[PDB]
């Protein structure tokens, strides 16, 4: 009976199975050859790709926020985080794939694949943060965990009301809502490739009340926003139960601004206990 | 905003983390290439095949035998399934990966994918049942995800006390036993890869007091011996709570003889409910 301290190596064809697990040679990472190719020319990938006040082949230090389902870049952060990463230095950029990312999750990720590479170049060849709002993020862990190229381009991701698990609220439907519904293709794809273990330094800031996301009342990873390794932040476990943001307001809030401004500046790429407290609990909106 | 009444296919990066689930297209199903090479000499895995009266690569009615964990073949059948599989008009065969089954479960796979291969050809380009025990049906579970090669060679498989999900029951160890703890990276894989959803007919038998292989006490998915799809037939839910077999009782049994009789000469390549009842609900050795 032969015996050792570690299990197995798994063989080639097995460890993009096995993504986060130890076996004798340390952690199997994710596969790393060439991003698959897009299906869209990448002049319609450019079309879906703004910075405020700047092109985005000639930017200093980019932030790409990635919008929420049925929504544009404007609409999810024209009130909230487009002047509030001003504020703090950056120059705002979005993407807004059409239509209002209703369509396939997988073609909304290939204008963020697109604009990171973009805006990577653009900034001198420098990673860039990603700030992202719902489907915004299930988008920017699909991209880091099928696109190689781009996990040295991202310093870290920012995510408010991820639904990495999709969501069990909810006939014909939009593509990508079809996507998002917990139990699908989409999301059992992600969740298989290793996707639900962070790719960067990744905060998630969610609320147990979300009226679109759910299930996230655990404050565990049995929550649709919570990545293995990522600082999760759940409101209501720093908060109370009194605290109720709902979907729209995880984004926009001022204890929203506050984990966010911190997962920003952090050297760490993740948000810090330290920079906030019971005093940032304030449900009113940041940029107000 | 668009609409369909199906979720979008998913691209062919991401298929084969989706195996199982619908989309327009239909049901993934698991990827088809080539075999992945053997890390073992064909030689050395043709050692570890034996049938009985008869060499595998001219044999009538084959059914493919795959031990537990710590034994050969003969170890494992002798007292059962070797004479009971002679009785019921097959020629029995084994393999017994050395060391007694201790050593990597993908190269104990190995030699099941080479038995397989052999035995169909040897029998005349016929499909051939595979019953297991224990790590056996792991292995040949494992077999068919990953070698497309043999899942049109083998026509049903009857497993019983198979470890699909590892055991949570259990320092240095063994190198299969280190892959078969629960949260393994091999069990992991499986999963991962579509593996729990059955590829041929199958039946498993156990039972919810089984002393090595835990947790099996829900008559559910969540037991280790569970496939969708496939006759899962835990004992206690026929037999009631008095009834106790053990891990090996699972495999000798005279129920296990009763369900496995039913799972070979089954039409539908599965045991079949109405060929057993509380009548066969017996505890004693079936060969006795
Ligand atoms: C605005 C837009 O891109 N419309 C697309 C259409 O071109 C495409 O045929 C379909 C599925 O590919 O999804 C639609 O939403
Ligand atoms: C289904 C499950 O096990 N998750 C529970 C959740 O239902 C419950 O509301 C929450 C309380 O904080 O605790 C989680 O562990
Ligand atoms: C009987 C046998 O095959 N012994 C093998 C040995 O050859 C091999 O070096 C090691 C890991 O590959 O596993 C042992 O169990
Ligand atoms: C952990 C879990 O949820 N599984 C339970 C199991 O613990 C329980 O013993 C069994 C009773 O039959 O029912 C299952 O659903």
């Amino acid at each position: 009976g032969p015996k050792q301290n570690c299990e197995p190596d798994l063989m080639p064809y097995a460890r993009p199975f096995a993504v986060g697990k130890r076996t004798c040679s340390g952690i199997v990472g994710l596969p790393s050859g060439s991003d698959p190719a897009f299906s869209q020319p990448k002049s319609v990938l450019d079309a879906g790709l703004t910075c405020q006040g700047a092109s985005p082949s000639s930017v200093s230090k980019p932030i790409l926020l990635v919008p929420g389902t049925g929504t544009t870049g404007p609409q999810s952060f024209d009130s909230n985080w487009i002047p509030l990463s001003a504020q703090l230095g950056y120059t705002p950029c979005w993407i807004s794939p059409p239509p209002f990312m209703l369509n396939d999750t997988q073609v909304n990720t290939e204008y963020m694949v697109n604009a990171i590479t973009t805006l990577y170049a653009g900034s001198g060849n420098n990673k860039l943060p990603v700030l992202t709002w719902s489907q915004g993020g299930l988008v920017a862990q699909w991209g880091l965990t099928f696109f190689p190229s781009i996990r040295s381009k991202v310093d870290r991701l920012m995510a408010f009301a991820p639904d990495y698990k999709g969501t069990v609220l909810a006939a014909v439907s939009a593509p990508s809502v079809w996507q998002q519904t917990t139990g699908s293709a989409l999301t059992t794809a992600l969740r298989n490739a290793g996707g639900l273990t962070q790719i960067v330094p990744t905060t998630n800031l969610y609320s147990a009340t979300d009226e679109i996301v759910q299930p996230q009342v655990s404050n565990s990873p049995l929550d649709s926003s919570y990545l293995f390794n990522g600082k999760n932040v759940q409101a209501q476990a720093v908060c109370g139960p009194l605290f109720v943001i709902d979907h729209a307001g995880s984004l926009t809030s001022q204890f929203s601004y506050v984990v966010g401004r911190s997962a920003l500046r952090s050297t760490t790429g993740q948000a810090r206990s330290a920079d906030y407290g019971i005093t940032d609990c304030n449900p009113l909106p940041a940029n107000d």
